[PDB]
């Protein structure tokens, strides 16, 4: 029926309805770090967040996601890989229902407990619906988190869950700054992939951060306290709600360092 990642509807069934997902550049990959080429030629990675104007948080009924503003050029990404300018539309999670799973890219096949993915459209598309239709339409920066300490920047984020509990529930979350959950080290791998959820188009240009960042079990634990599904529908934890690692194909993972 509609896709999800439960049994009936999970990520082996996505196929059936979305034929891309078996396409050449699928998302998200193994990163086997002894594999990925050194490229001397990628420049460092320009972040501008400073003027990032949140609005609302909204239970979208696979995630939760964190909308910004982008009707003007406020929270940018650049540099890397990228040619033009790539303006931040949205940031969500994907997280397990243990701490040993949860992120969608794994590093030597180690899974971490969560992966924060901040998504960016390029401008030259001038709006969010154009640039997935494009190969290097979108830029999204691809953050590991690892439970331990508690990440003070991620508290406002994990105080308003109760609030979006089930599907279709928002509520305005204004003055936001996203500068708070990046790690130390902005050193990266990156490789040409796709959208994680149907419709899985192959638009994205993946920024993996090598440093991730810690969180608190209790943290968490928040997370793990959403529903899948709308209010007076029976409950369904949102947990596992991340895709397994694809075959890399004809790709080559660059690495900005060594
Ligand atoms: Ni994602």
């Amino acid at each position: 029926h509609h896709w999800g990642y439960g049994k009936h509807n999970g990520p082996e069934h996505w196929h059936k309805d979305f034929p891309i997902a078996k396409g050449e550049r699928q998302s998200p990959v193994d990163i086997d770090t002894h594999t990925a080429k050194y490229d001397p030629s990628l420049k460092p990675l320009s972040v501008s967040y400073d003027q990032a104007t949140s609005l609302r948080i909204l239970n979208n009924g696979h995630a939760f996601n964190v909308e910004f503003d982008d009707s003007q050029d406020k929270a940018v990404l650049k540099g890397g890989p990228l040619d033009g300018t790539y303006r931040l539309i949205q940031f969500h999670f994907h997280w397990g229902s243990l701490d040993g799973q949860g992120s969608e890219h794994t590093v030597d096949k180690k899974k971490y407990a969560a992966e924060l993915h901040l998504v960016h459209w390029n401008t030259k598309y001038g709006d969010f619906g154009k640039a997935v239709q494009q190969p290097d339409g979108l830029a999204v920066l691809g953050i590991f988190l690892k439970v331990g300490s508690a990440k003070p920047g991620l508290q406002k984020v994990v105080d308003v869950l109760d609030s979006i509990k089930t599907k279709g529930k928002s509520a305005d979350f204004t003055n936001f700054d996203p500068r708070g959950l990046l790690p130390e080290s902005l050193d990266y791998w990156t490789y040409p992939g796709s959208l994680t959820t149907p419709p899985l188009l192959e638009c994205v240009t993946w920024i993996v951060l090598k440093e991730p960042i810690s969180v608190s079990s209790e943290q968490v634990l928040k997370f793990r306290k959403l529903n899948f599904n709308g209010e007076g529908e029976p409950e369904e934890l949102m947990v596992d709600n991340w895709r397994p690692a694809q075959p890399l194909k004809n790709r080559q993972i660059k690495a900005s360092f060594k």
